[PDB]
């Protein structure tokens, strides 16, 4: 949120193309910020703002906003402290942490951060090691497994083909792959008493599959618009995924979140939460923890701002606001 | 409305960006010149002009045009006659105009001036110093109460923050806050005989429930973009908002009106009238109050245009006709 | 059609101006363009094409395309010849001509040209004089009346009020006003055997009204764009009014033709014909008679491409087109 | 797919424009992007991926991908090699070739490159001498008889008129015209025991009528916009038609397929498969038969990665997504 200048400057290029990037032709990239911005609140009036709250109750605890960071690997590559630095801001900010399986930082490093952590989670080619990953998310205090659906294998992410990017020798998979199905979602939700998270759903059906196969919630997501070019934009497909699951999960949105309004315009389309992705790395890049710290301070500010200028004294009534397609 | 290059030429940047600006990325601000846009009239042909009038009645009273000056605070800013060569302006041309709670001569004296003086209220910390100023206005002869029902607090002004914009020290507030509910409303009708107009609202059912607490109006209005940031563009609400009262109070509209094509679609849509803002302020930068008399004049010229290229003998008339969007 | 730019080049920029302008923003100008640019045919494929004719009967006459030529003022603007010059090579195509009421070469000169003359009249402060002129026209052997009902004054031409644009010395109304209403349609009906075509018609009721008072036609139009600054393109008004109408008068309509396929598209949506107004003049400036025979020669060969692309070996095909907006 | 600039540094530019352009206004070659642009799949999440196939059967025969060369004239223009260097690639990608009828090497050379070759026909004056030209094509080993629908006679190309362009004289067509009826069809299919493809088709009607004419296949299609301008897209028309044949025939769909994400909407859509022109050309100018092998390759593995992101193991499945407009 105008920390993107700050970062571009101060990352290689390569990197902040890994970092910004989309697949194909990106237009599932820029569509996700289309979507939102089409979408207009009409807001309430005179209401009683005296006790205005941005917390949320998910996954059996307290969040001070209605947003997680979303997982986004190996950090290391935005600042040396990488996933430290940015799990240690969240705790502060009160904001649930969703450490990846591609961290670069080990899961229990992060999670003896303490906070609110989620474990996101690939499918390993090997059921018993994807469970082994499991177990330890929940040995070390993981509160959800964010299970990540949508990547059968890794999109065709052109600026890293024509920057030849790679990993940097300094950064590796610190917790150290097969396409996940049905079967998998069940095998994991067997194996825990942790909420199981499914992201990256957009079709309706696949909602509605996802509460009957005892998810907890699902994230409607095109993965940033990295995964299937030409994918629609979670924001569209929200509406019609939280009415066909009737509260049947928790229902969370990401792609494109990049103000305090629009945490309102994907709550007011019925978003229990959000994640957000590449505004926490652009704070981590331009200044470490401190840097992610401010982003979380801005949107939190934001977050109120717009739910009392809305009418609205909580994340509820803020759901219960209609919208209108401009 | 052209005159925008005269006012940008002569006041300092910063204050040129206080009238100019929105809140957030300005998408409110921006959206109510487009919404406008796209409203087409269908005009009719072959009606009888012979008496063509611009004149309404509202309020009690006779005005000139279907048009009244926004509330807009401390107009020393812009020039330093400020509110009373406005008000001149306005009263010459048989317009209402707005008195501002945060003017920068006191509303006695820009009542003085004569003419149909509105006063715009804010809620004041305190239901007392509330209706000792809305006693203060209806003494001085006021004829309506304009409560602005949108600000619970001011919204986040972007470019007053990179600015680090403050008032002037030759600028006071000449009349000398906590967000206004349903009561305060109740409290401010209780305490005046003159009709009470709810500037800033958006949700249909506000404008029903606004009828229902004894309004004699309500300005449809997303506060020129200066408040939630991403609020729909009242145009695009009006005409739902004018079906659902039937007629039980006044439904103006503001946000964009820059022409007098622009007044006739509002009407088209079912304005009763419009409100105009920042062109006003434009005019008094530009030459003070004969600036103001020449847009007021242009204006009056254009709305005549409109109605009768329309075939509108009346105001009347010119809510009978239809629209289609482009 | 890429004649303007020659125009461009030898007239002088306030001719230029006043041939190409609108009223007020140039709203209605602009989405003249764009609403044509927003229709799509859905051509028809392997029908017999042995006899393909653009030939239609109107008002009593074979005319060679469905198009005619819209009156345009004062011709002698933009060449010596003026309106002889455009009725020479409007008679030698086939085209009817539309004679102006403000014609810089008298009507009577203009109609021994030959051809097929139609005369456009504007209503006189006088139904006398009126009359006189429709007399005069029907004398002169003009086969219909053009009654243009948009104008009960000239809109606001802002190009030419920055110009300070006036008639040379050299250009008068070689023929030499009060607002026209549906009674003076019924003066000019009852005084004439000629068909009365009312010129301006948006609204579906004045259309249908149009029918009621005995008109033998409509020409859908806003006047390309320089009457009512936001008044709906006639192209968007025309598959409801030609609905309505349900064949009781011819349905003709304006604003932006400049291809063939344009004319195509005007019939599908079910036009009988097209008006053809500022390309007619672009080419009357670019090289006189012999330019708008090479624009008459080049839109009757691009309108018997489109119809047979299309799948039309005649107008009434055409008609029975299917349209899809994009 | 960005071998577009190598193919503009490569060529003449008035034989780039050939390729290139479009029919007056370029209107519908552009439109057939935008509206593909505007489609958006709904992926599908957690299916079986063990065994994702792209390959399709069609006209009696399997194909590696549901994709075919798009008949283009003299493809010497492009290359020395011409037609064999298309046709060697796409026999060794398990593609269809469609042979043209102005193909710059003879159908018998082209057809003994093996693979699948198709024949695209004109009809020519002469009942005897089109049924003699689809006779040749059967005798070599034409598999399926694309008949062009939507030639009456060739569209207005105004770079080609621009430019002066012809034919070079080491271009000839090397197989060596009156508008094709129902009748036409009818005398093919009678004729031929190969399945008969009408390409052209737009209209919902023509779609069954073609199914009742016994068509085994239509290619819906605007010819690249280089026929009528202003036709409607061929993506723009395809649910529909795939919606009335209901089973009856095969659906294929051209223009402005330039990915394998664009073969994933069209098949979304309903396609049976899709045909691609433009790229090919600019793979044949820009490195030859090495060059359109390459172009094949990319192609399939974006169809691959496209069909497994959105949950399709077949192409099957992927005809079963669903789309949203955007
Ligand atoms: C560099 C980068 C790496 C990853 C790695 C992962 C991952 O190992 N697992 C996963 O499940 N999602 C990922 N993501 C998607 C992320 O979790 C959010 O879906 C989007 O970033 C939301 O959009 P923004 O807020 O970024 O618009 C990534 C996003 C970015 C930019
Ligand atoms: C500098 C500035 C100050 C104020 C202060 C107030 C205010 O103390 N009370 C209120 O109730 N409305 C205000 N407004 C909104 C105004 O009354 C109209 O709602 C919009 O200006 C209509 O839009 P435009 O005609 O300007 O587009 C303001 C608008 C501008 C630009
Ligand atoms: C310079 C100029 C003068 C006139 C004078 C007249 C007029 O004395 N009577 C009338 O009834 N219509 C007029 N018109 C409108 C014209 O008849 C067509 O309605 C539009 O030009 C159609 O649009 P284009 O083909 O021009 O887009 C004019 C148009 C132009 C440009
Ligand atoms: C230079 C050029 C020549 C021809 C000649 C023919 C033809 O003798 N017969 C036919 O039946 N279609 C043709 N076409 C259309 C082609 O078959 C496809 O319909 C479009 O090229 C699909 O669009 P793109 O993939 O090109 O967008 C052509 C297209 C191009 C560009
Ligand atoms: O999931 C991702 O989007 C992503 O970019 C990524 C890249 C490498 C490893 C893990 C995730
Ligand atoms: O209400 C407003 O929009 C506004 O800009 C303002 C700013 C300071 C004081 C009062 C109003
Ligand atoms: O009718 C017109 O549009 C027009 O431009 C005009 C101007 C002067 C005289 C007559 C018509
Ligand atoms: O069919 C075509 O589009 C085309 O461009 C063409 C041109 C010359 C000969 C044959 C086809
Ligand atoms: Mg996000
Ligand atoms: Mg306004
Ligand atoms: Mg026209
Ligand atoms: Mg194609």
């Amino acid at each position: 949120a105008d920390l993107e200048r700050a970062a571009r400057d101060v990352l290689p290029g390569e990197i902040f193309d890994f970092l910004a990037g989309g697949s194909g032709t990106e237009a599932s990239l820029v569509a996700n910020r289309t979507a939102l911005e089409r979408v207009f609140v009409i807001p309430r009036m005179l209401r009683d703002l005296t006790d205005v709250t941005t917390e949320i109750d998910i996954f059996g605890r307290r969040a001070a906003l209605p947003m997680a960071v979303a997982p986004v690997a190996y950090q290391r590559l935005f600042h040396p402290e990488g996933e430290l630095a940015v799990a240690r801001a969240a705790r502060d900010a009160g904001v649930p942490y969703t450490i990846c399986t591609l961290s670069s930082v080990s899961l229990e490093e992060i999670a003896a951060v303490g906070g609110r952590p989620w474990f996101q989670l690939f499918w390993l080619r090997d059921e018993k090691r994807s469970l082994d990953l499991v177990r330890r998310a929940e040995d070390a205090g993981c509160e959800a497994i964010v299970f990540t659906v949508d990547v059968p294998w890794m999109g065709r992410r052109l600026r890293d083909m024509r920057n030849g990017f790679a990993l940097p020798e300094w950064v590796t998979a610190a917790n150290f792959f097969a396409p996940a199905t049905w079967e998998s979602v069940e095998a994991v939700r067997a194996h825990t008493d942790l909420p199981v998270v499914l992201k990256g759903i957009l079709a309706v059906e696949d909602a509605r599959r996802a509460v009957d196969a005892g998810a907890g919630g699902i994230v409607v997501s095109n993965h940033g618009g990295r995964q299937l070019d030409g994918a629609v934009p979670g924001i569209e497909m929200l509406g019609e995924i939280v009415a066909a699951v009737s509260g049947g999960c928790e229902v969370l949105v990401d792609g494109g979140i990049r103000s305090g309004g629009d945490v309102l315009k994907a709550t007011a389309l019925g978003a229990s939460a959000v994640l957000v992705g590449r505004p926490v790395m652009w704070a981590l890049a331009a200044a470490g923890q401190d840097g992610v710290r401010q982003l979380l301070e801005l949107l939190a500010e934001e977050v109120r701002d717009a739910m009392g200028l809305a009418g609205c004294e909580s994340v509820g009534a803020a759901r219960r606001l209609n919208t209108k397609l401009g």
